[PDB]
């Protein structure tokens, strides 16, 4: 995230960590043994880290899980990045309390213009890489469809929406991807990818969660 904040500690209790040595994308976890993310953050193997703040300190409250099945959308293309989400698996329930506990799923898409919270672990820099510690934290608004299509054109498909500041200056970045976009207390959105991160005219663009509910119920039902 660059531009943000550094989130109140467990106050995004839904927001995991994605690891394989080190964290390398976000989740969601939307009930106690199901964690959305991105298709494009897929490896065969993930550690999945709850209850997280500052990612290099055991403080307390981390549940580590691992992955037990890892299922990308069947339509992901990984080179337009069209239908960029997954769901994983836990191979035990994570035990749900105050500091990990779950996200609502969406029960509409959100209006343009709606105030979102992004979240995590990536790169706070628009021009190279630094990674921090805590979990950080932006607020961002939803963008038209136009400004999406403008930003990006040819390139915004039927799955994506934009989110942030088309003047720059705040964003999601690598390392974000796979983490939530949440409006009015509903996971709404999923990093997905940008050029660059906090460039003008270059917002983050995002999964729309919301045409994926009834895949997430489906996918899950079959998966039990
Ligand atoms: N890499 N993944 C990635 C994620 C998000 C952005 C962005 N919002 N600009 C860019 C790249
Ligand atoms: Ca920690």
């Amino acid at each position: 995230i660059v531009g943000g904040y550094t989130c109140e500690e467990n106050s995004l209790p839904y927001q995991v960590s994605l690891n394989s040595g080190s964290h390398f994308c976000g989740g969601s976890l939307i009930s106690e043994q199901w964690v959305v993310s991105a298709a494009h953050c897929y490896k065969t193997r993930i550690q999945v880290r709850l209850g997280e703040h500052n990612i290099k300190v055991l403080e307390g409250n981390e549940q580590f899980i691992n992955a037990a099945k890892i299922i990308r959308h069947p339509k992901y293309n990984r080179d337009t990045l069209d239908n960029d989400i997954m769901l994983i698996k836990l191979s035990s329930p994570a035990v749900i309390n105050a500091r990990v506990s779950t996200i609502s799923l969406p029960t509409a898409p959100p209006a343009a213009g709606t105030e979102c919270l992004i979240s995590g672990w990536g790169n706070t820099l628009s021009f190279g890489a630094d990674y921090p510690d805590e979990l950080k934290c932006l607020d961002a608004p939803v963008l038209t469809q136009a400004e999406c299509k403008a930003s990006y054109p040819g390139k915004i498909t039927n799955s994506m929406f934009c989110v942030g500041f088309l003047e720059g200056g705040k964003d999601s970045c690598q390392r974000d991807s796979g983490g939530p976009v949440v409006c009015n207390g509903q996971l709404q959105g999923v990093v997905s990818w940008g050029h660059g991160c906090a460039w003008k005219n270059r917002p983050g663009v995002y999964t729309k969660v919301y045409n994926y509910v009834d895949w997430i119920k489906d996918t899950i039902a079959a998966n039990s």
